[PDB]
């Protein structure tokens, strides 16, 4: 029976050398999972918040407080459950707990609780996680959008594009997508090198060079693609995350290469990139709060790119409806642990899902060994995820992972290279 | 293990007296799971064909060759593979047959399979033939649509709308909604007998009265709903399945209640219809052909009120993404026997979702006690389902397994009442 | 071992629509069983009586009262007794009542129970139902006694006789005489069609057309059996429902076709009906209390025709015995919900058949998915089935029972063609 | 699962020193049955064969032809058929015969391999052979009628009256019955022992003393009976077996007393016992081919009393069926090695039952430690049985089994006492 018997947590260190919860739900049958929490490096003012316990253990940073709350009360609240009934196990957290935010209990112990159940609930009935969550027809494997030079708000430097990424939609399987982007990625570590520069990896592996502009480092990148092998465009695309909010002052424009712009003039700076670039995915590309903006480039490049809303929406339905409304942001940005549950991600995703919005499972910038996030990019069917460069083995479980779901389903399995972006 | 051991056919009487196919699909456990096939009452030109024997043995539709078909190629076409791979086994049926509609094995001999597979890929893993689906996410109970007065091709009458439906839209639950649909039934059984009329059950449980024009049939329904102790509109709507190709003489006009209109006419009383009425969705309003038409009357009136394609579409993906891009009929009808697998089922769906389109899971003709119809209208959360009035308990087993979901959901459960009608 | 160990109950709707009761009997040894109670309208005076709720909810006729007897009265009084003790059970119900007909807990909250226990003393010894009740000799599969015209009191109509029924006695093995059945039916439904009449169906599939008289009814049906391609008599035979009840006034006499008649008058009428026609069974041919014409219309005809009593008998063994003493009618129709428990059941078959009396296993007005008197009707051996017309899958399942009984016994099975009507 | 893997048979000796019979059949699921075959002597020309040696070992009685033939035949002939399909193993075993006796493999071999399937198939349902002959419905005990009193073809004496036996009616419970019957039995050999009369038992347990004549008998046993402490007729009845073959010369007349006479000189003679005596039920009163006599019989005292057939039939379903149509033997008896299988017993009982015959399940007179006869009258609820004399433990482990059995079924059991007969 797939019922809860124990709960225990205990406190582990993330990829970046910071304290975080890990989960061990047994059921009444042996059957004994482990989920770790990811955590970012802030919090907004929607997401659910982590309960750190703050001093000067651990630089402020230390969990033993969530390690306790499971220990003492989500424990016997759960124990005696149904696994398979998620949602019920869920409201019973979010009603344990009582706020919007799940402030009393924090996000991290909620949600460790929900995933280790979950992967109780699917190694119960021998099922593979991303089948379980998925169901039958669970047979997608994304494409896999690789960070490779990281800018902006990262290296303090002449960039200011967060993230590049490269996409590689034209491949038969997803090994061969593995393939190209594991080389194209090596390639450029040696045009950096060609090109006097350093290669010091950030927190997804991507690197961090000293570049002139934009322009200079999507020219960069397709130099790599070239000397990779392949074809920009037919073989590897691109994609963009902006991060406006990290260089938008507030009553002033967004300064930009050393010059105050408009949204309109952030706007033609996009549209003079998908002149000459074969981009196919912009990652909040205005501020979280300049919804208006968000309407205007909405309809000035929706046509021919995808706009994915990162901060504008948090994951959270509530304000994914609002977007859905004044025609902004075609797609979303998944991340498991802006929300607190499973169950709250799989209703937010089936909302962005009936409204014409492709969704893009993410990481977090302190990851772990846990691979969760690829059998929910399986499951759900999103066609696309976002999870580092093939580089810093927390990036790189996830590709393992997903290697081993597309060897496990077999003939079944489906690349979802170049149906994953129309325009 | 969930590995085919041995399959079994048979062969069985439907609802209407006409034989059908009956296939046991077995495990190497001992999990033995039967699923019977339902059929409609004629195969059009995009449907999977059902191999019918010919001949005089039981008015020349046996189905003697298909049970042969199932037990001479089919059996050992699938014995070893994975039940849980719902993908390999039915492209390994769509292979073994080899044509585009499945003819040489007949578009009933296969779906045995499928569904009996399925009935045991759920039931090995203990989970309920619903949740395996749809997953841990699904809860969500539909509203049921229940075809209480039939006209137009069933009986002779001056009557032109094909089936005439209430959904009870403003229930707190799903059981309050069943009974809300029930009262509403005998509140029209007894105004029919009590304004001189007939009580002879179509082949729904639908009633089949000798009344004069559209409007006064949703008259009589308004003064039932009056009757029962409900109010229209707040309480239960109105639904309509026009079926316009049974009155459309090619060439020459939709001629009814003797007069030959064009596709402009038909919007005119459609919209004088949803005006004095509250129709919250209209089924095959012009034609299985009239594309043109169909975007004009989707302009027209399909931001007000529901448009389901039941054969502009035929469940078929291909007819689907091409009415799609037209913008024509924003729903459409699952049914499961139209295109000949689970998998085909649960891709059209998906496909049909992702583009802004509600389904809705519908029933045959000739239905048998097999009540999965239900678990796959909760599993894919359509918050729809078509299954007829409450009468004819092939009919009614359906409701009973759907009370039986909600008992077993418990808490989690949600009915999808007034949040499937949002115009 | 077979020791109940849960017992819950919940409220379903029949095929008519209206509420029933259906009760799940868990064991220890997993065992989950289910049974759903039939219910017809015509309560007579010496029946059980069911248990409505009264009021507003479902017309008054909510089922949640017995629900609760179930859940908190009869569930402990047999948590822990022996399945395969029908007696005891049996016996423990009827004294945890009280009442000469079950009033207190309905009958109803209790046949439920009964069954599903009897269905879970079966499915322990791994037995098939029909193979436990009867014993390792019960191999004989019954005619079925197909209801084709209704006519009487469930329509407007100058017919008298309620059902019209077909029995394919000269079959070679059930499954034949399921097919010439259907043929038969689906024949009617043409030669009613060429005749200008109606094809609404009834509430046991059979037709309900506007014909003249009973032998027009008659002539009408040796018609479709000569159109199936059979002929009367030697393949297809014929039987009467006459409801005579329904007609007779009580000190005035039976009013039929118009003329005001006596007894003599009414069995004048049957023996020229057993002239024209290959009539082999009428059932209730005078009344309930009119015992004296009974026994003289026994005598007159009772020798060239089977005499059931439907209504003049309740399944009660009391009033049966007291029939058996004054030469009344030679046949019995045996409805399960009409005593109140499988074992009395049981003995008032016995005790019938020791009295030289055939028995018929027969079916309710509001029916369910529920085929358990078909393994009832195997098991006693009786050799007779009425169980509706080949339609309204609420009457079908249960000769898909019968198919599937027929194929489990194997070489074994006999069809009790012909042998059944000696006369 | 209940399939045969091994069938053994050996030779052991019956209750009265002559070879026998024993067959051991064990299931593929452990289960492990035994079974042997009681034999009697008097042999006519309708029964089955028993295959005896025949020779100079064991006076010509050796049976190692029969132990070879299910050894080397009759073993793999049903080794791999299902145990609970009796029908289908017992046709098979008749088919490999051959023959309309069964003599080319003896009914001996057939029977104990059908009598031991049974046993497997009771064991392995794990019901009690009793419950599983019988279904839920087998409560009913037995009468158990003791010769107590031998006279005719058994000793030298001037009776003609083979058996003369009590039958306690009167009990309360089946315990109290056999207590009756016990003390008549010890009273009468008091009653025997004073006159200087033999106390040698014969083969059934009771005396065979040297009596004046048919009346002095029954009042020697009416002494007894009074000498108990019970009432004649009130508490305990009177029985006889005739046997009137054993002194009919043909075409001379039955020889009684010493006055050759007709039958109805016979039937007279009946009539004063019946009077002057409570006197149940008379034993082939006449011969078994005077079929014209026995009816005379029947019409002058068949109704005060009740007329055992017990040469004139054989347990031969063809003669009974005569027997019925010509008025003659209102009872039957039922003993199971003179048909052959257990199948055929239940199906001539079945037919015999539904002619108002009552039926009694008879000893043989080489019987054995098996106690199968017990259960099967209580399986088939006959009421009566006649198996010996309360000694000889041959006879008593029968009453023995009885006891357990109605101890098994606890307040579920009825004594069937003056219900089984009326007269």
């Amino acid at each position: 029976m797939p019922i809860i018997e124990q709960v225990r947590a205990r406190e582990i260190l993330d990829s970046r050398g910071n304290p975080t919860v890990e989960v061990e739900v047994a059921l009444i049958d042996g059957t004994f999972a482990r989920a770790a929490v990811p955590s970012g490096a802030s919090t907004g003012e929607h997401e659910a918040v982590e309960l750190r316990d703050g001093g000067d253990r651990y630089g402020g940073k230390g969990v033993q407080k969530a390690v306790q709350a499971v220990l003492d009360e989500i424990g016997p609240a759960v124990i005696g459950l149904n696994a398979d009934d998620q949602r019920l196990v869920d409201q019973a957290l979010v009603d344990l707990d009582g706020t919007p935010d799940k402030s009393r209990l924090g996000g991290n112990a909620i949600l460790g609780v929900s995933l280790a159940v979950a992967k109780a609930a699917a190694d119960s009935a021998e099922l593979p996680l991303f089948r379980y969550v998925g169901g039958p027809n669970a047979h997608i494997l994304p494409v896999p959008m690789m960070n490779i030079l990281n800018g902006g708000a990262h290296a303090d430097t002449a960039v200011d594009i967060q993230e590049f990424m490269v996409a590689p939609i034209g491949a038969p399987s997803f090994v061969e997508a593995l393939r190209w982007g594991a080389e194209v990625y090596h390639a450029l570590k040696s045009v950096l090198k060609k090109e006097g520069l350093s290669t010091g990896l950030g927190d997804e592996g991507g690197f961090a060079p000293d570049v002139a502009g934009t322009t200079a480092a999507l020219d960069l990148i397709s130099r790599a693609i070239e000397s990779a092998g392949l074809r920009p465009g037919a073989d590897v695309a691109l994609a963009l995350d902006a991060a406006a909010t990290e260089f938008f002052t507030d009553g002033t424009g967004y300064v930009f290469e050393g010059t105050t712009r408009t949204a309109d003039q952030m706007t033609e700076f996009y549209a003079g990139l998908l002149g000459a670039y074969p981009l196919v995915s912009i990652e909040d590309p205005l501020s979280e709060d300049d919804w208006d903006g968000w309407a205007a480039l909405t309809a000035s490049i929706g046509d021919r790119v995808q706009i994915v809303g990162d901060d504008i929406f948090v994951t959270n339905p509530e304000r994914l409806e609002e977007g859905i409304e004044r025609g902004v942001a075609n797609a979303l940005l998944v991340k498991v642990n802006q929300i607190g549950t499973l169950t709250e991600t799989l209703d937010a995703v089936t909302l962005a899902h009936h409204g014409g919005y492709r969704t893009m499972i993410s990481h977090r910038s302190g990851e772990t060994e846990d691979t969760m996030i690829a059998d929910l990019a399986v499951a759900i069917g999103s066609g696309q995820i976002k999870t580092g460069a093939p580089a810093r083995s927390e990036r790189v479980a996830k590709y393992n992972q997903l290697l081993r779901i597309e060897e496990a389903l077999g003939d079944a399995a489906r690349y979802a290279g170049d149906l994953a972006f129309p325009r």
